[PDB]
Parts: C-alpha cells; structure tokens; sequence
C-alpha cells in the first residue's frame, strides 16, 4: 500500500502539514508535522524514506530560505534531520538517480542558483556537482533513464521554456529541445517513459496546459490540459497516473487535486486537500 504524501506548503504563511492521500478510500491522513514550517520545498523518496529538501520558512516572525534536508519514516511516523545542503534553496527542484538525491537550482535571497548538489543517504553527505547552464529558481526536475532533466524556471530576470540534461558520469550539462511554453513553478514528472510539464507561470498568466517530452524524438508535445490553471503545484505519479496537488491561480491557493490518465488523455478532479496551499513537496511511499 502506497500513499501520496504532501509536505509543507504556503497559505498566508509557510506550513508544517504532512498529509497522505489514499487514492482508493479517499482519506487524508494527518501525520507528524515538519520540524520547521516550509514552503517552496521538494519531496522525494529513497529506500522507502520520504525526504523534504530546501524551501523557505516564511512565518509572521521571519523569512528565511532553508538548506535543510529532513527525513520522514512511515514505520515510525517520525521526522529526523539530515545533513544540510551547502546553500539554502527556495523553490528547489530535486530528482533521484541510483538512490542519490540531486538538489537543483532554487534561490537564496537574491541569489538565483545554477549550482547543483548530490546527497548520498548511505553516508549522509552532500557534494557539489556541475552547475546548470542556467540559473533556475522554480525549476522542474525529472529523471528519465538515469539522466537528470531540469525544466523551465525563473533566472531572476526572465522566465524560461528551455530545458537541460545532466549526465552524471560525464558530470556535465547539455541543453535539450525547449518546451513550447515558458514555465516557472510547473509540475514536472516522469510517466511511462516521457517527461511531463504541467501548469506553471509564464510571467503573465498561470497555466493549465501540459506538454510531454519524448527523448526518442527529442520533442515536446501538448497533451490534455488541467481543468484549473495553477502555478507552484505539487506533482507525483501513483499507479500509472499523474496527480497535481494545489498551487496558485493568481487569486487563491488551490486545494483541488487533479489526476491524469494517459490512456484516455483526460484530467479528472479526484479529491480536495484539507486546505488550499501552494509550494508543497509531494512523493509516494
């Protein structure tokens, strides 16, 4: 049995919620709160452990970006700290390769990162790798065939439709074909051997469009769009289907959760979070 876990998020302030959606029976479990309220973070899963990476603690007492790495165990329902990244990373992207966590981009105050670092869970250690060709905050990140893809984002001045690909053995980045649409804060995931970018922000509107990248053709193609435009949404894959959680539509923090079925190329609204929020970290375990 696997659940869709959402950690953290923003609604008028940063959040500590850890909630887990059961796509079968409909429930949200309330689990142990994050040690620190955090928005703009990423989630991932290595060895069954749920990791929460980076973000920002934006509480009514203070704004601080976070370099933190924290670890949630469902067998104990407990959070434990990890060693932190070398720099704070708000609006981060993360991906997993060979049981290693790659932290990509994000911001620290006015710094817009191009740096990337790799976390090794068996040694609880972070190590710097080759920086991206671009500074990308609000970057989507996906792993396909052990290659690490960094998609869209915001460079501090311009929002991006470009994408680049990291080769771990050569330790270098190469630009790939760019998306059709400029997107920061899109949800980027991998499903049945294609990369999907859903929603986001082009600097003028929040997006409902969705496009998927194909490595064999090196081409992005639009698919069915979400019912709700949204930026800074959470995204995951559960049992062959894409799930988008929350986000921001320019007027309100969404609680809607949509589900994409690739076999019918349709989006459905399946559940509502216990409260609207954006900038969550989501993963399945």
């Amino acid at each position: 049995g696997r659940l869709i876990y959402t950690a953290g998020g923003y609604f008028r302030q940063s959040l500590s919620y850890l909630e887990a959606y059961n796509p079968s029976d409909g429930t949200w479990l309330r689990l142990a709160d994050l040690q620190v309220p955090r928005s703009g973070l990423a989630g991932c899963v290595v060895g069954g452990l749920l990791y929460a990476v980076g973000g920002r603690n934006n509480s009514p007492d203070g704004n601080t970006d976070s370099s933190a790495l924290d670890c949630y165990n469902p067998m104990t329902n407990q959070w434990s700290p990890c060693a932190p990244m070398s720099v704070p990373r708000n609006r981060i992207g993360v991906g997993v390769i060979d049981g290693h966590i790659y932290a990509v981009g994000g911001s620290h105050g006015c710094i817009h990162h191009n740096s990337v670092e790799r976390y090794e869970p068996e040694r609880d250690e972070w190590h710097l790798v080759a920086p991206m060709l671009t500074r990308r905050i609000g970057v989507g990140v996906a792993v396909l065939n052990r290659l690490l893809y960094a998609v869209g984002g915001f460079d501090g001045t311009n929002r991006l439709n470009s994408a680049e690909c990291y080769y771990p053995e050569r330790n270098e980045w190469r630009m790939i074909t760019a998306m059709n649409t400029i997107r920061s804060g899109a949800g980027v995931c991998v499903l049945h051997n294609c990369i999907y970018a859903a929603g986001g922000y082009d600097g003028q509107d929040q997006l409902n469009s969705v496009e998927r990248y194909d490595v064999e053709t090196e081409t992005w193609t639009f698919v069915a769009p979400m019912k709700h435009r949204r930026s800074a949404l959470g995204i995951t894959v559960h049992q062959g289907r894409i799930y988008v959680l929350g986000g921001y539509d320019g007027h309100t923090f969404l609680d809607s959760v949509e589900c994409y079925d690739p076999d019918t190329d349709t989006w459905s609204e399946v559940t509502r979070m216990t409260s609207g929020r954006s900038g969550v970290g989501v993963a399945v375990t």
